[PDB]
């Protein structure tokens, strides 16, 4: 079961080599920091797909060990909220890494939307930072200053396009259901 | 039993592939977000049926680790409520993902209905976000802003009428009762 | 035993199919929401019987993880009470789902009866929300607003009539007691 | 031992079919609601006997998870008390149901008798609500507004006469003592 | 050991049949109640002997889950005390029932004797309510109004004369000591 | 070990028979309650020897689940103390009974001796009440008012005379010391 | 090991017989109660030696479940202190008895020596009360009013004389050191 | 290992006999106490060595269940401190005894050194009282007034000269190092 | 599973040799300390990659034992925040080291990013210090002042230029997916 | 493993005999008590080496069950600090001893260095006090006044000159590496 | 795994003998205390390398049981901070030692940098003091005064030159990867 599943030699060796790879510019987003340098980052859903592909859908796991609301301050009808979350990522063999993420919302008049923004971003932030610890392929490169301006010296690539033809159109999945019947 | 059954290679392979698939326009709704443009999301019952079909009715599970009422504010005879929930989804082999969901009710005059909406929406929101982490087919595609733009480039779908003919007639389920009898 | 009984393939598949089924109008009720539209729902006693038929009387279970009284307000000789309950449903193999339910009492002069209503409604509501996570047949179809529009397609049903001719009238259940019976016949 | 004892096919089958039965008018009582309609209910001692015959004296069990006094209010020389109880019923195979019951005492001048009445009524009420989850025969039919209509269409009959000719008059139970001796 | 001693069929069937029996008038006591008819009840020492003969001295057990003094009120030099107790009864196979009992002392001037009376009555009251869940012979018949009516029609009998001829007079138990010795 | 044994049929049967016996007047003492008639009781040291002879010195056990001082009141230089104890008796096979005992000291001027008397009597009182749940021979007969009236029809014999001839006079126990050596 | 050592038939039977013995006047001491008559008691060091000879130095054990200082009162430069202790005695097979002891110091001018005396006496007192539940030989006889009457009718005899010729004078115990070496 | 190692028949009977011995005057010290009494005691280091020779360096153990500072009082630049300790002694077979010890410092002007003396005396005192329960040779004779009377009727002896010729002068220990190597 | 796999003979030997190696100048950065000379440190992402390469992506793990915010101080519109974190690193055989890290924000005008900065740096700061404990190659050399001297005596090396040709381009990992497939 | 490793017959005999040894003057130090006599003691490092040689570096262990700061008093610009520590020492077989140590700093003007001194010396003091319970050789002789008399009659020996020729000069220890590599 | 691996005879004997060694002056630093003696110590990183080499990178482990900030004092724009930490060191066989360390910062004007310094010093301080318990080779001789002044009698060496040629320059580690691949 999960946490007691020891890696085979072949699967171990493949995953080790795979994690060294750095991410191409298709993976990286940007936004200029307020008053300062354009911070590069990876979007949450890309990290999840990376992990799901790196380890398998049943190969990694994550939980929220703790989340905490540091402050909600009201100044002239506007809200300022910071939230941290502690996120622990685990693999099928028991391996694990845990890190902190943070979340911010300032200036909205809805207290709710402030807290919703902060509480949510704190978690994925923690999830991304936790996953980085497994190697380059899950975001560990994003902070290598040498790697970064290498990306800036690459031609600005126009976004991809997804082909929604063979997209999932019904709930039913006969291929899995067949395989699952052979499980019980 | 649950938390123990290892995936077979057969079932693992099928589910691994199945989860990569993106979701068609059948699955996406749109509201009008606070202060911003059209926001896409998936309604809860679709996530449920996706999961139930992806993993089996007994193949996945979820619990509420915690739910906190952030505030109940009375301003202009209307109640403003924010609620978070932490929802952990687990599969039959012990693999798991947990995330936060949030629930908001602003402007209703019923304190009761405000608390009810926020508490109930916090839970569903957390269940969806937790399920996302398993892959595209359970909602991870919804945030790929490239997927969303390609989604608008398809003809508008019309409400598919559901054929209620073979609807469940009696409580009784004879095939189940036969199978359940011989399981003893 | 319960929590450790794994489903046979012959049983797993039947339930998997059966849970996909949508519910006919025999299962659906409606009432006037406060200030708004017709809201459809399934009554608690039907969800219970659905679960009993889907899983067996000993195939599913539920517990109250927590109940909290959000407020008891007194306004003009009337009480306002809101209560949540966290209800966790489990099947005999350990799979489980948990959700929140809510309960409301507005306008009563009895605080006691206000709390009684809210606390109980919260639990039954939470039980239903947890069971429906298992599929359409336990109530997950009720929210598909294509399903609801299709429901308004069938002519409104006549209420079913209960035939009490074979109603249970004594505690004894010979058929049940017989299944337990052991002859105890010895060798001599 | 209790909680670890699987149902045989024969016992499972008989109980599953038996629990579907609706209850005859012998089981049903009625009471004046304050300001409102006749309320039908089943008396506790009748549910206990139903459970003992359905499951065996050692086939079911119940405990009080928690009881809380919601309030003790004194208004115009009378006490007003509400009490909730959380009652969990379990069968010998480990299956279980838990529900809340409520106990009310309005108008008595003794705080003692008010609390006694509400505390005990809460437990019994919770026990009844928990057992009803197993099926019609244990009380799930009482809320079925169609069931209640057919009950009204039956001739209102006599009360039963109990024949105390075979009533227990002595503590000793030779059949039990024989069976228990032969078991060590 | 206790809690792990599954019942044999021969003892189960004997006890299940035996618990159905109603109790004769030898078991029932009466007091006139305020605002109602005579109230019937069974004295504690009779329930204990019923339980001992039904299950064996080592076949049933009880503990006090909790006892709570609801209040000690001093009014007019007199004490009003209400106490509840939660009592859990278990059989040797692990079967169990738990209930609340209540204890009342109103009008006494000694706080000590008020608390003593209410605390003890609460435990015994709770034990009686728990044991009657096992069936009619342990007191569940006492609440059946039809049984009660039939009891009233029964000839009233003068108390039993107790024959102290072979009352225990010395501590030693030779048959017990012999049996205990053999077993080591 | 203790709690994990199991009675042989022989010991079970002898003890079940012996516990039914009622107690002769040798065991019964009496005191006039404050303001009321005579109360009959069994002295603690008698209950202890009954239990030791009934069950063996290593066959029964007791612990104090809890002791609570209800109040220490000083009124006109006199102390009023009420104390309860919860006492659980267990037999070697794990069966158990728990009850409450109460201890009272009213009117003394020494606070030390008030607490001492109440605390100790509460424990002995609870032990007596717990052991009597095992049957008549351990005190359950004391509540049989018919048993009591039958006792009054017996002229009270003179206090027994104790023959201190074969009294233990040195610590050493040769019979015990011989057996203990062989058992290693 | 301790708590797991079932008694052999021989050791059980010797001890059962030995514990019935009443104690000679060599064991019994006396004091005067405050304002009243003679009170007999057994000194701690004699109860310890009784237990060691009855059960073996490794056959019984005791622990302090709890000690509470009920009060430290200062009256005209004199301290009044009451302390209770809960003491649990266990035999090598797991059987056990627990009781409360009380310790009193009145009138000393040192608060320290008041607490020391009270704390230590409560523990010894609790040990005495717990051990006496095992039978007459460990002190249960002292409360028998008939035993005390017979005891006061025996000759009051001379203080014993201790022969210190065979007293231990060096730490080493060659007989013990021999046996212990032949055991590893 | 410790707590698990049962006693052999030989080691048991060696220690049982040996523990009966009363101590010679080499072990006994005396201080003067308030009110003129001569108080006899055994010094800590002698009790430790007695225990080490009776049980082996690895045959007994002790822990501090709790230590509490009852009070630190300042009167006229001098401190009054009382400290208790609960000390539990265990033998290698699991048998155990626990007792309270008390530590006192009165009259010192250094608060620090008062607390040091008190905390340290409580622990050693508690160890002495705990070891005492195993028998005379570990101090139970100290409280016997007959033993004490007999000690005075003995001629006094010069303090024994200790011969440091064979005293350890280097850390290294060849005999053990040889034996320890042969074990791994 | 993780924490349960004991190192092979030569895996140990290779890692034991490898960890002694000192780090080259490619790894070291420097920030001008406030008011003082150069302080050298190693950036988080390189330590992570060092650890991943030293032990394998699944060979080491880390968790945040605790994090605390020592202070958030507001002085003239500037925020001062200190945060500590305790980080525990574990190897696949259970070996572990734990240490503290610290995080600081001085001078920012935003409360949120101040807390964000401090909490996040404390964690990674805490991660490095713990990993350093495994040997020179994981950061233990940075504190050797001779090692730092020899570093300045080295040619001032230009930054790396990472070759983004073989950068990871798509989520899917066929070699891993193949190896993962054949492990079920 | 540690805590579970029984002593061999030969090693037990060696350590038992070895521990009797009294310590030569090489181990003993002295000091002035404030206004007090000559206090003899053993320095911390000497006990550490004594234990390491007596039991093996892996034969004994210790932990701080608790440390508590009794007071930090500021008197005349000087700090007075008292700190206790509870220290538990364990041998590889599960044997253990726990004792209290105290640490004192009086007269320093730095609060920080005061607490440091007290906290540190309490631990060493407690470790010494716990170790000495194993026998004379580990420090139990220091309290024997007769032992201390012989120390005076022995020539005041000089502080030994230590030969630093064979001092360890490099981290590497090749001889150990052979034996450990041989083990995996 | 770690904590469960017993030392081999060969490895024990190597480590025992090796730990005896005293450390050369290459290991020792010196800093003069304010107004008093020059105090010798060992730098943290040297102890780590000593420990890593003495026991192996996987042979020893350490954790922080607790860290406390005793006080944060601001006097005239300067911060005074004292911090203690309790650090527990364990070997692969379960052996352990724990000690307290302290961390000091006085006179800095930045609260953040003061607390950072103190928290980090206490851990390293505690780690060194715990390790010194394994023998002289890990720092136990540093306090031996004969050893200390003997250190000055040695030619004061200037720091040896570190050779950065063979420094680890890339992350990749081929030798370990070979052994790591075959370990599966």
């Amino acid at each position: 079961c999960f946490g007691q599943c020891q890696y085979t030699a072949e699967e171990y060796q493949a995953i080790q080599k795979a994690l060294r790879q750095r991410l191409g510019p298709e993976y990286i987003s940007s936004r200029m920091a307020g008053g300062g340098q354009k911070v590069c980052y990876i979007e949450g859903h890309r990290v999840i797909n990376l992990a799901n592909e790196m380890f398998g859908y049943n190969g990694w796991a994550h939980s929220i060990t703790q989340q905490n609301v540091d402050f909600v301050d009201l100044n002239n009808g506007a809200f300022y909220v910071g939230v941290c979350a502690f996120v622990r990522v685990q693999l099928k063999d028991g391996s694990y890494h845990e890190d902190v993420g943070y979340g911010v919302s300032e200036g909205l008049a809805s207290k709710a939307l402030s807290l919703e923004k902060a509480r949510k971003e704190a978690v994925t932030d923690g999830l991304k930072r936790a996953l980085r610890s497994f190697g380059n392929a899950l975001g560990n490169c994003i902070l290598d200053k040498d790697y970064l301006r290498s990306l800036n010296k690459l031609p600005r690539q126009l976004p991809l396009e997804v082909d929604l033809t063979k997209a999932k159109r019904q709930d039913l999945e006969p291929s899995v259901e067949a395989a699952r019947y052979n499980s019980c």
